[PDB]
């Protein structure tokens, strides 16, 4: 079974894969958006979308692996084994999750079409070498660099 | 966050828990019953349902657990905890992955108020003293009644 | 009880924490801000705005702090025990103060879902890595090019 | 800055003054009769009232200020100072923050006209000297 | 299951709580009160009002508390744990019960939101300290 | 009595406090420039403006205190006072005048709204920091954009 997680919203993991692997923040600064913006959707009984639904799915598998990790940490009779768990859970698996979180969570503040345009625009970047490269990255944003407001009445 | 993934389904953890954990098949009976049905609309390039999203995502969620119990078994020299990490990736996850795969493929299948009434009806006959039930275990069928 | 001061304000604490404690002027410059600009509304009997009670209460509640601040210095004959005191007030609760003023005076300034944008938009500034960050940060401000000429009719 | 914290509600400190110290009531009741009443709507999204914002900013520093006590409880090595600082901040502190949680809570529950009115009549009675103040002391109550 | 007596009659257990468990009536005066007003009404088929089927739910359990004491009465042979368990059920599982059967029958004689309002100002009235608190506590009544 | 210069104008002592002290130019330079500009005006026989009228008494009070300083340096024989009461006159009473000087000179230049929203806003940039704010300090001009 050749599930891709990305396919049915026109990425691909070849995409993604054009950002580095260091590019994705950390699972708490991922964990901590997501609480803050969506989390009443999140929770709610609706079908908000499917970013909402593999989000959701996501979380509860993580919770499930965190929940795998303190029973390793509680129950064994090896101190360097159960190092060895922690750090492939937290580091291999986490790198994916850390994937997945930012893709989903950027699809729903940003818009897809704008993460998709991102992502072909960063891999023609990053592609290009330091020496020409510019220094300004792109980055996903809604509001200018400096903005101007000035309020009345 | 507290979530349950049975939530945007209308059914809740409570509810697959009335069932007994014996009831839901192997993983490998589930796993070969969603290839079979519903291998290409998973694979395919489109939110065929949100039952199909949550299915993808549990079924890639499994691969990466098995790809873990592998490397446990090829790098972890010690075998005492070996098998107890492996037992428990394959009997807790395990039990949690069997009623997630037969909630989703039996509410393709079925259709889900349809398995909602049978978690209940079913639920209810397994409670109730067998002198004064009906004598057979509540299936769910596809053919029709002729 | 569980309160978060931004939550009425359509704002959470999460949200904010992610600006850095640099970013925050210093309590005198807040409060001769807040004082230059708003005194005559926050001293008015009515209540002009949620944000203005905040202010007042925020402004109130500091005043306390530096009286119990100078209650120790004058009261506690340590020297070692008056400045382990009288540091905590200035700095920890002197940051949580600091942040509480900024958002209530910029909320009142620029408007609240201009601010809130704002912190969004920082918020992922912050959140990339230096190496692929842009190297200055989102500004809110009242200038376009820090130069004043006589308004068009 | 010269703010007020009753201005804004119709009062004044010198208004308030007329009520005696010991008459507004512990911190551990007050705080206990608003989270009985006033838990969902304090803790809600939405903004209530202004007296509700005013009594989530009383709660949250009065909050603060038990942390910065246990800071002292915790780090300070002279229990002398340890016990001094406490001690003004459960006394001193405390009872300014009384008298806020009564005025809101009380306008709350009674209505802020009928916490006003009830400022000046107890003022009439604590001024009314002893041979002739009656036993009953004036009360705020709902019954209708 | 988290279920809550007074819930769906509007009032939580915090707001019962404001109410010492002193405060409550004897058990034998509450069941007088009862059969003497209500009766009629509680034998009758009809359903009354909840509070009417409440009161009869309470009225059938402390029924089966005492049928279970008379029978640790005859049947242990011990007296001493005779003694103990008679007097869990007449002191703790009575003063559960007294709580319960105030309220309803509080709750049919006067209103149940006067029963709340009562509540409230019972609160405020035991949160006044000493000093001030008025001799007379609140009282229900239907004086006109 | 209690009076403030500009409550008239719209603006305060506060307000024109919130700049730092350094930021007015000298006497010699708000004196050339107010001569430069509006000399002629000052002199007229009529109340060009509320403005003209501050000025004009501004500058008349400031002529009489030089004319004290000049006063002193020649009947004061005690230098260490001649050089204290001087020095006073050219520092406090200097700064009360340069401030004023600036803020009508600058409201006959730019306009008044636009110098009470330049005293705001330049305030609010001396206070932030400087990673988070526009990095030129706000200056008055008249010449067009383009």
């Amino acid at each position: 079974m050749d599930i891709d997680p990305y396919k049915e919203f026109g990425a691909t993991v070849e995409l993604l894969s054009f950002l580095p692997s260091d590019f994705f923040p950390s699972v708490r600064d991922l964990l901590d958006t997501a609480s803050a913006l969506y989390r009443e959707a999140l929770e709610s009984p609706e079908h908000c979308s499917p970013h909402h639904t593999a989000l959701r799915q996501a979380i509860l598998c993580w919770g499930e692996l965190m929940t795998l990790a303190t029973w390793v940490g509680v129950n064994l009779e090896d101190p360097a084994s159960r190092d060895l768990v922690v750090s492939y859970v937290n580091t291999n698996m986490g790198l994916k999750f850390r994937q997945l979180l930012w893709f989903h969570i950027s699809c729903l503040t940003f818009g897809r079409e704008t993460v998709i345009e991102y992502l072909v625009s960063f891999g023609v970047w990053i592609r290009t070498p330091p020496a020409y490269r510019p220094p300004n990255a792109p980055i996903l944003s809604t509001l200018p660099e400096t903005t101007v407001v000035r309020r009345r009445g």
